[PDB]
Parts: C-alpha cells; structure tokens; sequence
C-alpha cells in the first residue's frame, strides 16, 4: 500500500463539515472523518470503495 | 441478528450533522439519527437497506 | 464479525445489473459484485462503509 | 399500516431494471424488487427509509 | 390516502438541517420542510416520488 | 399549470432506460416513465419535486 | 416559457442552506441560489436539467 | 464560450447507456444524450449545472 | 484550455458550505473548495470529471 | 504516484455497464471506462476526485 495511507486524517482550514474516508493503518480499515472542504491530503477518499482498494 | 444491533445510536465527538440509520430493537425497525462524522459504532448505517438486512 | 459475512456473494434470479458490496473473508475486505435486484442474502451491502463496519 | 402495504411487488410492463423497495408483510420488513419504470403500484418505494416508516 | 398524510410536518428535537417532503392536504401536493434528523413522524419522505404515491 | 404538462410522456429514439417523471393530468400527479436519453419533451423531469411544483 | 420563470429566486423563512436552481430571465440561463428548505416558489429546481427545459 | 461547446455530441465506441449533457449551440441550452462510457469529447458534462456555466 | 480555468476559486457572498471543484493551473489538476451557493464564477464545477475535461 | 496508476483499465468478466475512472498516465489525467462489476484492479475509481488525488 502507498505511504500516504499511513498519514493521519487532515480536516484542513476550511469551514465545511463533509464526510470523507481515510485509511486507519492500525485498525486495518477505512473510517470516516470530517473534511473542511479544501487543502486535502492524499489519505482522503470520497468513496469508501476507493479507500479500501487503494489502501487495503 | 448481530449483538451490535442492540446498542443505542452513537453520535460521537465530531461536529457534522449527517443522517445515519440505526436499528431500534424495541420498534423492530431502522430509524434515523444524527452522526457527528467520526468514531462510529457498529449500529450506524449509511443505507437504510443495509440496516434492515443486517439487523432485521 | 457476523457469520453471514462468510457467505459467498449471491447475485440472485433477477435481471438487473446493480453493483453491491460483499465481505471477502479471505481477502479481509469488501469487494464489488453484481446483484440481480431481488432475493438478496445478508452479505450484500449498498454502501461500502456499511460493509467494512459490519463485517470488518 | 396502510392496506397497500399488503400487496405483492409489481414490476410492470416497462423495460427498465431499477431497484425499488416493497413491504413484505410476512417477513415484517422491506425488501428489494425490480421495477420496470412505469405503472407503479403503491407498495413501491425509492427509499428504504420511506418503506419502513410508511409500512413498518 | 392514509391518515398520517393529514399531519403537519414535524422537524423534531435534533439539530440537522435535512430536506424532507410532507404531504400538504390543503394544497393537494407534497412540499419540502426541514427535518432535524431524529424522531420522525410518518408524514416525512426522503423521496418526493414516495410522497406523491403514498399520500396523493 | 403550463400547457406542456398535458402532453403524454415521450420516451424518444435513444436506447437508454432512464427513469423520469411526467405529469399525468388525468391522475392529478406525477408518475414515472422510461426516457431513452435524447430529444426530450417538456413534460420530462429528473426530479419528482420539480414535477409537482411545475405542473401540480 | 411559464410566467413563474420570471420571478426572482426566493430563499424562504427556513434555516437550511441547500443549493437550488432558478431561471435568470435576463441572463437567459439557470443559476444557483440558496434555498431555506420550505415555502418554495415555482422558480426553484432541484435539477438544472429541469430548469433549462422548463424555463429555457 | 469555448469552441468545444460547438461540437456535436459524441457517444463513443463503448457499450454503456449513460446520460450526459452537451451544449446545443443552436438551441442555446444544454440537452441530454447517451454516452457510451469511454473516449469522451469535451462537450460532455456529468452535471447540467457545469454545462450551462461552461458553455452558456 | 479556456481562460476562466486560470481564475482563483470564488466562494461568493452566500452562506452555504458546498464542495465544488476548480482547476488549479499551477498544480495542473482540479481541487476542492467551498462554494457559498450563489454568484458562481466559471471555474466552479459540481463534477470533478467535468473539471478535468473542461480545463485539463 | 503509485505503480498501479500505470495499469490499463480493466473491465473484468462481469456483465454490468458501470462508469469508473482510471488514470491515463500518457494523457496525465483521469478518464472514464466501463467496469463490469467484479474483479476490479487498483486503477479503478468510483470518484474522479479520488482518481486525481491518488494518481495525479
């Protein structure tokens, strides 16, 4: 799996409360987190399917 | 049905106001609740279809 | 995890070509499969989020 | 619950393969079926949430 | 039409601002209202299609 | 209501099987029909909400 | 085109921040506006496709 | 408006029947067409909102 | 690519927190930003697919 | 970018006609392709946003 899959979720400086998925390396699966709407990091997926396939 | 279907809905510490479904064992059906966006428990479904099938 | 998470994906007798998710116990993650539209088994999720949480 | 909730699912004369929900009075929950796209009966829901609330 | 179709829309105690549909018996059609996310009444539909068919 | 609301649903020459809504003047409400994907007439709505408001 | 297509967008008294489309007669096209969630006027479309066809 | 807004809709060699929008320069608005799923040209929009804004 | 693809993202005067995509000419790809809900500029896409094709 | 981003799109053995995105290394952007519904490879994204961020 890609190295960015090991990064902690990043909400960012923006004010939106949008649900995104990130890979939790410790748990071994993708979980939800609140994304601000801008300046996203690579461990940020709009689709859980994409999260599992890319990082799983 | 799985034991987690008996736990009460858990909103969590996050600030989002997202609608999710949980199985209400008493009522015998799935109902809506507000999910915060993180630290979800197992009785939390994005799709009502999934909620009925998994817990119904 | 629930025992139904161990059953193979079931397309069913119906003629629709709808994408659903099922838990692949060997792979340790949820994958896609084509659902016919009726007579679904429990290892059938409309949302990948629901699949990981329920069976992961 | 409304009397139409006791009707069997009706696919109709049209050629589409769309997933809809109907209340299965015997099973006591909503299930999926393939809707043709036209001439729908009342026990036909686009949302599973609506199906459980209206007929549950 | 079902008796619950005659009830006024109920937002509920929760804080979400989700759009739902309710049947306006006076107007003879379904209209939008803001649902809080929990403790929904029967005259609350996620889909306008479901609202017209159930109450129309 | 607009005059186009009185027109019969028009599927068109294209091959797609997409669900759309049209106003049924006789029934006094919007119903579903299968749209081919091209050369749409005015009594064709992607949203049932839009159909009721425009033609209801 | 219908006369309601000439009305200015109406947000309404409700507290939601939902994106809707309205026909801008001067610009000759549909644009976005923030709908409150209730008491909608006719120049309010959930789908841009519906807006262009109904008012264009 | 961009020059690609003047090109005719292109379905492509693929077998899917997906609805997309294209700008009809003559009609002065965006209309639907069936996209095959691959080798898309620039006058192909997933969202009608994007089509009006980009080409309108 | 169109000249509007070079303009910075514009949130606008409205109060909604909606995610949209804009083309980042320097980065050479589309990124997310928070749109207010009204008075949109041309470098604002509802679909990321549309953003890459139009500006990429 | 990950090595799987260099792989050609893979439709698979299944019979569904679902649109997915894949990274076209030569073009330097994500494009659409038809996915069969099963046995997906890593260069397969449900969201174009995810495709650009993961492979861009």
């Amino acid at each position: 799996r890609p190295d960015f899959c090991l990064e902690p979720p990043y909400t960012g400086p923006c004010k939106a409360r949008i649900i995104r998925y990130f890979y939790n390396a410790k748990a071994g699966l993708c979980q939800t987190f609140v994304y601000g709407g801008c300046r996203a990091k690579r461990n940020n997926f709009k689709s859980a399917e994409d999260c599992m396939r890319t990082c799983g």
